[PDB]
């Protein structure tokens, strides 16, 4: 039972026991989330040591964290699991809200079409029989001082006749928000479907025009394809041993969580550290139409809702090819319940093209080697979307942080003859709105071992004219070192380039301190105003990487409660920090900024969109290390 | 004999014959390079035209061009082979200098070695029996008038062992100069192997530490691995008849040539026209070292040799994985015959990963499609480099062009305990410098028809504080549109994206003209001086993204003559034409700008590293065309 385990039904339980045991009188405890914490890292570095060389493994407490509701309260206890005790128990500050969870989404939904208000506002369609009405509850975002939390319920309209319709096609111009754990309703809003913010009462609605995806609906002629099969023969090259993968020279622990989809931790290639803890930290969603309801459509995927708790099940249609091993995720439900999400990480090989390949012109004799992939992949649906998330690693040392985009664009209601400047018609009654994805990835680093440096290297040309330059061609690098908590400006001109350095460990052949690279394009950042919720909420969205010094349970980039927050309470106060980082445990937060204009080809569902960022060794190695790997043949 | 098809032996031939017949005298011609002309594009459209609809065929003649010495005496000659006779013959001006010729250098490589006045400077290095001196010779750049065809001969130890031996970890420090044609020693350079410009007499030669790549010398553990194979039982999903492919919906022509290894032509989609010829155009690679002779390292590596005459044979092999269908390259010898290079050229179907899903999460029924892709591929050797060149098709409409560089790095020698700021040391003796990989991709657009306008759109805030936006968070798209040849600037951090539209056809769901869309990130451009002779050599390298209108046989981005180019005779001279290119025949030519800090891990040989660009489809159809892809299931 090693301390990165993920949390067991058994824990789970305990954790919501202990709580509804402590908890007095009728107003029960309502659960939100349970997750197990990480073991304190200086402690586990010497877990880790001690477990490599075989001497006696340290005593860890496993502690767990519990958001839950006592009626309009939110509390959030910490809990000691091996011991049995509650540490903490506190009632949070006014304004404080906790994710979103299943079954009161659910409840909310239900209501959101069950109401007499919205029957009634329903009624004012005319509907003809052949057509129904569906809800998605959204969270409420923020563009005020509120404590309640709030659902806002987007409308719209389906065929009656299929359940996979696609409602998405067809968006109504009124909104029900309801207040979540009373149930109460709140307001009705009312979107503008033309050219600018007018709206009106709801009109009867005259046609339907449906833009289907589903095979038995999209009425769209199939063109065949020959199979392509991917086979292992003798099995795959890599091991998993509880939570531990060994491939190829890398050994790392993959974990599930409920927020984060998975997180991978100490990670190692041929022997030496590379990454203490690498995950998706946070994701937020701004939409940039201007006009209300949307403008509060800025979801903060991971705090409000979790990629574990939203993760898919892999193993019965087969989204990874090859031969796969899967694990699970856990949630508490609104009960205090243990509710399995089945086989939401896969872990597999593939191929990826050539490793390298260089033939002497006087022989034609080669070398040759293929790009042989490890994959831990997961797949999110949030609602609408679908977020591919996979970390790949290869045999030259590479780590490999790869997203794709895909599932449904959010919609919005669209008049007649109209178009918008920040959306684009995607059907003949329904628009997609502009909006960004910010992502911010996590990388504590261990490079060579536990005292790092960031720096930034910048490319730059040598001055002219000189006896050194007579000829005006040479071009130098120049270092830049993190010495205090802050952000990175982009720099993609001087071919800026983010590194992790070990000050301490010389690279004995270029005679620099060894180091990993982070490969990543500029990209444009938040698009909202400065003087916006947007930005005040998500300051890591205004830059593309960030440095903090390492502290326990400092894992969220926008902080750990993100529903409905006034403010950052995660990078927006630790990059802050006024201490020193140089030779230290700086943490890197690379921000990858995507920016979508939707495309009439993302609708009725979207072809994947890849982003990518990549830490690959940089004078860590005394030469390729990918000598080792057999010739291709 | 389609208008497309590479050329036959038989034409080759036929066009160095008619030379032979018409040179008088007994200084007889040496051959430098033929390959086919491109059809003219208006005949070829109609020829095209009247293919699909059983129309008489146009009468179109096959001809090639020739370049060839007479002497010292540079030609280029135009040929009809259709019916065998010169079309023009004619000397070019004094400066102007073909490109290198393989049989040219084994001579000059022979003879770096066996002149006498290079015998004594090897004699100096008192060599002991175990070690043998190799000579890559390599075009000589320019840094002056100068009009000598000349060849600067990069000098290196290898163990004599072993003919597969490095000898690039192990650089010496002098360098002969030959007159190519003439075969005189022109003069011996001395190179600085220490921190600054000094050089030295050849003093003798201390150590021998070769960094080896190759299985028999490296003494590396070999690692083992399971095996993973890709099968397809039915055979492939598509077909080649003649040149012509057809895959998935798509439709195009991939034709080996001898300058750019492959291009494609005629390229539709869905039976809609997407783009008329696509090629890489040309690729300088400026090195960054600012002292001699050094400095003048700048190939332009199809100008200057030829992808398609230095194309691997992927077949031995095996470089492509699955079941593959193979082309060949021909190229001339100096005398006038065709050699074959079998299988350059490789086409096959992959896996890309998922194409799309999505899950209601009320039902938790998937959609999902593979990424089913189609790939062309070629592999070129030049000297120490190799670079893989991959156009990729996918179900979605997509056109990637993925450019693998791996092969050896180009060495400088290095003396004990020194570091330059203008190269990584990656062996004991053997420093890397720094340089960049700058290519240019030609594209001639035929976006839905052959009117095309070039325009880029702008991702950029709403004015804060209006009744529009009260709450700061909306933004816009703006188009600006190219009316005149030149070159647009990058601006990442408006998301800025490259697209080229069709003006007369308008999507029917966006309203918006259809188009396809460039996806590439910012980049670095050209780090010489403005003031350098790198600069006034290739335009292309300084700026993104350039656009010309269309003429036949203006394919290559910095001229047709490269090789000791005074200046530009391609975009630097095209780009700058007063003429209007909007609604017209626009060619958009990108440069992919690679800037290379040479890594240890990338010695002895070098791990792939990645760059791509993609042509996706933005509002062209009126909906994903994916949706005819079969469920994965
Ligand atoms: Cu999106
Ligand atoms: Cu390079």
């Amino acid at each position: 039972v090693h301390p990165y385990d993920p949390i067991s039904d058994a824990e789970l339980q305990l954790t919501s026991q202990l709580i509804k045991d402590a908890t007095k009188g009728p107003e029960r405890p309502h659960f939100i989330q349970i997750d197990r914490l990480d073991p304190p890292k200086k402690d586990m570095i010497r877990y880790l040591e001690a477990e490599r060389t075989g001497k006696p493994l340290p005593h860890i407490s496993r502690m767990t964290y519990v958001y839950y509701y006592i009626g309009l309260d939110f509390y959030k206890a910490l809990v000691n699991v091996s011991y049995g005790h509650i540490i903490t128990n506190q009632k949070q500050p006014k304004g404080v809200i906790g994710p979103l969870i299943a079954e009161d989404i659910q409840e909310i939904e239900e209501l959101a079409t069950t109401h007499p208000i919205v029957k009634a506002e329903i009624e004012k369609l005319k509907l003809p029989p052949h057509v129904r009405v569906v809800c998605d509850p959204w969270m409420n975002g923020t563009d005020s001082k509120e404590d309640r939390m709030l659902i806002q319920c987007y409308m719209y309209l389906a065929s009656a006749a299929h359940p996979e319709s696609n409602h998405y096609s067809l968006p109504l111009k009124f909104s029900p928000v309801f207040e979540c754990l009373t149930k109460k309703f709140v307001r009705m809003d009312y979107l503008p479907g033309g050219a600018d913010e007018t709206v009106t009462e709801t009109q009867a609605w005259d046609e339907f025009p449906f833009v289907e995806y589903h095979p038995d609906l999209n009425g769209e002629t199939i063109v065949p394809l020959k199979p392509l099969i991917v086979q292992q023969p003798e099995g795959p090259s890599f091991n998993v041993d509880g939570h531990k993968i060994s491939w190829q020279g890398w050994e790392f622990f993959v974990i599930p969580t409920v927020r984060e989809g998975f997180a991978i931790y100490d990670i190692h290639f041929k022997g030496r550290s590379v990454v203490y803890r690498l995950s998706l930290s946070e994701m937020t969603v701004p939409y940039g139409d201007p006009r209300a309801p949307f403008h509060r459509k800025q979801a903060f995927d991971l705090g409000d809702c979790g990629f574990g708790a939203t993760g898919n099940s892999l193993a019965l249609g087969c989204d990874c090819l090859g031969v796969i091993k899967y694990m699970d995720c856990r949630r508490v439900n609104t009960n205090g319940d243990s509710v399995l999400i089945p086989n939401t990480v896969c872990l597999h090989e593939q191929d990826g093209g050539l490793l390298y390949k260089h033939t002497n012109y006087r022989t034609n004799v080669p070398v040759i080697a293929r790009r042989r992939e490890f994959v831990v992949q997961t797949i999110a649906t949030v609602a609408n979307y679908e977020y591919m998330l996979n970390i790949i690693f290869d045999q030259a040392g590479e780590i490999r942080i790869h997203v794709r985009a895909t599932g449904i664009l959010s919609t919005m209601p669209l008049d007649k003859d109209v178009t918008v400047p920040w959306g684009t018609n995607v059907g003949p009654r329904v628009m997609a709105a502009y909006h960004q994805h910010m992502l911010s990835f996590r990388i504590d680093p261990a490079v060579d071992g536990y005292e790092n440096t960031v720096v930034f290297d910048d490319v730059i040309r040598m001055e002219k004219n000189t006896k050194l330059n007579p000829y005006n061609v040479g071009f130098v690098t120049e270092r830049t070192v993190v010495e205090k908590p802050g952000y990175v400006e982009q720099s993609p001109f001087t071919n800026r380039s983010y590194k992790i350095i070990n000050e301490n460990k010389i690279n004995p052949i270029s005679k620099k301190p060894v180091a990993y690279k982070i490969m990543m394009p500029a990209r444009q950042m938040l698009l909202a105003d400065e003087d916006s919720y947007n930005n005040k909420r998500a300051q890591f969205a205004t830059q593309q990487v960030w440095v903090t010094k390492y502290r326990d349970n400092e894992l969220y980039a926008a902080g750990e409660f993100t529903n409905q927050s006034q403010t950052d309470t995660g990078l927006g106060v630790w990059a802050r920090r006024d201490e020193n980082v140089r030779n230290d445990n700086p943490v890197v937060w690379a921000t990858l900024g995507f920016t979508h204009i939707p495309r009439v080809e993302d609708f009725p569902v979207m072809p994947v969109e890849a982003h990518e960022i990549a830490l690959v060794p940089f004078g860590f190695f005394d030469k390729n290390p990918a000598l080792s790997v057999p010739q291709s043949t």
